[PDB]
Formats: structure tokens, C-alpha cells, sequence
């Protein structure tokens, strides 16, 4: 762990500088950009608006995204390689699986994920030599059968590799307690890896109890709110009527109870999103039109003006990813 | 219609010849040949095995088959061309949704729908130019709402390009009963149509029925059959426990009661199969060692030797498929 692969090659700990540690540049499902680009206007528009889009946030200080686009959820490296030079940020590419696997993967041993995952880590990911920087992995409340082996998968995978594995969970239902049980169950060290949609409950010791035991937290979804559009019930599932100053004050909350090292924070920002309603980008952009430069241009001036210090600011938003980033193997 | 597209480009009718029509490449997922080569030992590994088996096909008489694999299917129509060339044999690709369409196909419209498979005739698949040549379309039981707009939007194309639709049904629960409502509501000819997997009945009267419409019938998986292996339970739920004399005897009746027409035959083969257990295209190479030529080693030659005029089976593998492979207007 000297070095952390991108979809440009691998690039040291401090050249990360500023990182947003969960974002996507198309949010979709394996094949379909490649099958159906005019479903996005085209392929050309979609890398267009995600060049104004990392443009932008490199202005506001951005230098390293995350995207945690996994096969499922239809990560097309070619394009995240594309854009990531056409605008000049750096992107870290996922392996893991999502939240809706086909059939070619839904069927498959735990020792088959181990070795897919692997595959996209050490090897590279399709044809392009493009190594895994993050492993992401899916729940939304208990466990199905399948999600179990994947999360061993992935603790197996970290394990063999060093690289950090996210998670999405369903906060309200308290998943990361679940999710930490079986990484454990495997012999994963908990700074391992990260809890994400964190930002989702309110329930602050389900939160300090994870972070206690050495977990990152992933406060990964600020922006998302339909306050302002709560007629609009296909909005108000994925965006949630809290307000992001609410999200955003639980940040501030868990480094007051002294867990700033367990903080991680993004905007979970998309250029396409095609695995849900048609045209809830549009809604997307504009409840949020500054998009990936969300978290520069109002949380962490929020934050301050709240109080916390801009070190304890800087402290979260690159030496926390550095850390977690860094591929480190178990002693 | 007077010309059929492959994924070398068009053909003309009489070019077709003999042709399978319900066969794959991989049934796969969408990008997993791609994202996972290995799983199936390499890309290479895989291609080599489609041209010998292809390959063999040919030497058996098959001019044509038709890859039945869809977008979420697995279809990688680069394959296709690849070994099309290679092997010599004409490939037709599909459009349509199988059984297992990801959020982003789920979460769609039936125009919407309507608009990706009429890109795939009209335009060409992915960045290809490469364009279907037939819309296939699957349930199994009853329809689901999207499952409906599956077959409402493949209706819709098949009338604005005269492409044919061909389906995937449980024929236990006579699915080709509800997907036949659906296609005519939307004014689609049955003789558009066909109705596939329909050799796991044994209920002739639901056959029957549907042939007298004008519907083609799809005999299409013939060498499917887990007897010896009762063993194996996925296996068996995959192949079934009724022998290949048994469903090819379908065809026999099918002639017999006067609808030779209506009748499609073929293997349903493979050359890799990841949407299902580990090892089980090991387990159906090991009950159909001849793979795509099965139809014409076995099949064939049991019904000639049952009684069946080879003047029919030529109908059957050759006039049939060329009839409903034409595109054709309403
Ligand atoms: C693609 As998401 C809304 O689970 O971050
Ligand atoms: C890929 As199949 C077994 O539905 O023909
Ligand atoms: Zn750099
Ligand atoms: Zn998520
Ligand atoms: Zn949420
Ligand atoms: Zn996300
Ligand atoms: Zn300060
Ligand atoms: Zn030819
Ligand atoms: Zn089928
Ligand atoms: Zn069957
Ligand atoms: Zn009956
Ligand atoms: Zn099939
Ligand atoms: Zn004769």
C-alpha cells in the first residue's frame, strides 16, 4: 500500500489530495450504455455533461473521486477513463457487486465472487487493465442469501489485496451491525471499511457504535432531499424529505463525540442514472445544481460556520480517504 | 420482406436454407462475457468451442440458426460475428428482454421499450451496425405487467419492421395461451409468431389449438432430457424427465393431425451457459455429445424412419423458418 490504482494507473497517497469517496459518473446497469446510449441523449452527451460536472468540482478543489459504479450497477470504465482525462481528475474504479445482480452472478459460489472480485482488483477490469481501487457491496435491511456471500467475497477479497470495501445499506434498519457481523466473521479489520448512506438515520449511537469499534462512516448522500417536491414519490423514496443541513449536522455530530478519523463524507452525485425513473436526473439536478461540488461549496462552509475547524474539515476530506484508500493487508 | 439480417449482413431467402431456430452462442448475462471471460475458461476458449461445434453443424446440413440470446440473455453480437465467420454458418441475432431484464430495462415504458427494440432491428446493436433479425420475448406462468409490456412493445416492433417474435413459455402452465391474447390485441399476425418451448407438453389439444390460429409452434429443445440423471436436481428442473424420443414424437403428431406448417424445430444448444449452475453445459455435453447437429443426425432420421415423408422435414427446416424469418408487413 504505497500507491492507489486508478483508472488512469496507480497514483501515490498524497497526490489523492481533496476525495469524494462515493459518487458515480453513470449509475446503470451492466451493458446497457453500450446497448442503449440514446437513452442518455447519447454517449457523447453523457461524457460531455460528466466533463462540466468533474470540471467544475476540480475548480471548487476536487482532485480524486470514487465512483462506486460496480459491474450491476453498469460501470463502464472506458468512459470513467475517458472522462477522468478529458477533465483532470482522478477516478477509483469499484469491483464488488450492487444491489441488482443478473443472473451469471446471482447463481455463483462464494469462492466464484472471491475470484471475480479479485479478478477486477489484481487483473484488471474487461480488457483494459484498469485495476480496482474499492470493492462496493449491497444491502437494504437483512440479508438476502446471495448478499451474505458477497460480503464474504469482498471481506476475502480485502483480505487477499488490501483494497477497502463500501457499503450501501438501508440506514433506518440499522444494516451496518449485520454487515460488520459478517465481515468479522471473516477476519476483516474494520478500518477496512466503510458503512455507507450513514446519513440516512438520525439514531446517532447506531452511528458512534460503529465508528467505537473502528469503522468508517459514510455520510455519502448530503445533497439528497425532496424538500420542496414531496408530491413527487418516486423522488421522495431516493432523495428523503431530511434536509441536507440535517445530513450534514451529523457530520458535525460524530466529530463532537471524537470520531472525526471515522468520517467519511460524499455527495453520491450521478451524470446518468438509468436504473431508476426515467428523467430522474433532471429532478436530481435540479434539487442539487452545483452536483459533485456540493460538499466544497456548502457543506464545508456550513460546517465552519457551525464550528468545526477547517483542519478537522481537511482531516476528513483527504487524510481519511488517503487512509482508507491505501491498500493495507492485515499484520 | 426479401432479405433476412445475420450478423454478417443480409441474406436472401433462398440463402437461408436449413436453419435452427432457437439456439445460442452463450446464454449469458449482459457484459458478463465481457467483465468475467474466465468464467467460461477464456474468450478464446469459448470461441473455439462455438466454431467446432458450428462446424460440426455444418457438416450436418445447417446453413443457418438463429441465437435466441437477448440483451439480458448475454447476447454479444461480437461473438456472434466472430464465430459466424469462422465457422461459415449464418447467424440471425435477436432482440427482445428473457427472463432476467436488469433495473434499467425494468424500470421502462412500453414506448420506451417499444424504442430500444426497434434500435436494435432499425439501427444496429451497440456501436455495431449489426441489426436483428427477431424479437424474443419470454414468460414463465402467467405474465407480469412488465412482462406484458415486454410483448406489447415486441408486437409493436414486429408490426413496424415485420420482424418475427419468437417466445419463451413454461409450457406446463400454457403460456402461449396469454402471450397469444396479448400479440393479437396489438393486431400482430400469429403467423409472426411462434411459440417456443412448447415441446414440454404433452397436452397436444394446447398445440393443436394454437397451430389452428396460425401460430408456428416451437419444438425447440429436443435433446433436453435428465433421465439417468434423477440425481441431479438442477439438472433435472433444467432438461425435465421426458426422453428426446418423447418430444420429438411431437412432431410426428403435429404432421399427423395436418399442421407441418406451424411446426419449428431445434436443439436449444449452447456453447457456454453462465446463467445457470457451474458445470452444466459439462452435464448437457455429456447427454448431447452432438450438440446443434442433433437435430439433423437424430431427429431427423427418426422421423423418416417413423413414417414422415423427408419432403415434410424439408418443410419443416428449411420452408418453415424461411417463412417466418421474412420480414413481413401486416
Ligand atoms: C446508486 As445509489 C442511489 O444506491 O448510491
Ligand atoms: C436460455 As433457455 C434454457 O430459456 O432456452
Ligand atoms: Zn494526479
Ligand atoms: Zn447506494
Ligand atoms: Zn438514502
Ligand atoms: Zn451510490
Ligand atoms: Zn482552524
Ligand atoms: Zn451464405
Ligand atoms: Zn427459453
Ligand atoms: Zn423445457
Ligand atoms: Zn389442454
Ligand atoms: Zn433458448
Ligand atoms: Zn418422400
Amino acid at each position: 500500500g504505497d500507491r492507489i490504482n486508478t483508472v488512469r494507473g496507480p497514483i501515490t497517497i498524497s497526490e489523492a489530495g481533496f476525495t469524494l469517496t462515493h459518487e458515480h459518473i453513470c449509475g446503470s446497469s451492466a451493458g446497457f450504455l453500450r446497448a442503449w446510449p440514446e437513452f442518455f441523449g447519447s454517449r457523447k452527451a453523457l461524457a460531455e455533461k460528466a466533463v462540466r460536472g468533474l470540471r467544475r468540482a476540480r475548480a471548487a478543489g476536487v482532485r480524486t473521486i470514487v465512483d462506486v459504479s460496480t459491474f450491476d450497477g453498469g460501470r463502464d470504465v472506458s468512459l470513467l477513463a475517458e472522462v477522468s482525462r478529458a477533465a483532470d481528475v482522478h477516478i477509483v474504479a469499484a469491483t464488488g457487486l450492487w444491489g441488482d445482480p443478473p443472473l451469471s452472478m446471482r447463481l455463483r459460489s462464494v469462492e466464484e465472487l472471491t475470484q471475480f472480485f479479485l479478478r477486477e482488483i489484481q487483473y484488471g477490469i474487461e480488457d483494459t487493465g484498469i485495476r480496482a481501487g474499492i470493492i462496493k457491496v449491497a444491502t437494504t435491511g437483512k440479508a438476502t442469501p446471495f448478499q451474505e456471500l458477497v460480503l464474504k467475497a469482498a471481506a476475502r477479497a480485502s483480505l487477499a489485496t488490501g483494497v477497502p470495501v463500501t457499503t450501501h445499506t438501508a440506514a433506518s434498519q440499522r444494516d451496518g451491525e449485520q454487515q460488520a457481523a459478517i465481515f468479522e466473521s471473516e477476519g476483516l479489520s474494520p478500518s477496512r471499511v466503510c458503512i455507507g448512506h450513514s446519513d440516512d438515520t438520525d439514531d446517532l449511537s447506531y452511528l458512534t457504535a460503529l465508528a467505537a469499534r473502528g469503522y468508517l462512516i459514510g455520510l455519502d448522500h448530503i445533497p439528497y432531499s425532496a424538500i420542496g417536491l414531496e408530491d413527487n414519490a418516486s423522488a421522495s423514496a431516493l432523495l428523503g424529505i431530511r434536509s441536507w443541513q440535517t445530513r450534514a449536522l451529523l457530520i458535525k455530530a460524530l466529530i463532537d463525540q471524537g470520531y472525526m478519523k471515522q468520517i467519511l463524507v460524499s455527495n453520491d452525485w450521478l451524470f446518468g442514472f438509468s436504473s431508476y425513473v426515467t428523467n430522474i436526473m433532471d429532478v436530481m439536478d435540479r434539487v442539487n445544481p452545483d452536483g459533485m461540488a456540493f460538499i466544497p461549496l456548502r457543506v464545508i462552509p456550513f460546517l465552519r460556520e457551525k464550528g468545526v475547524p477547517q483542519e478537522t474539515l481537511a482531516g476528513i476530506t483527504v487524510t481519511n480517504p488517503a487512509r482508507f484508500l491505501s491498500p493495507t493487508l492485515r499484520a
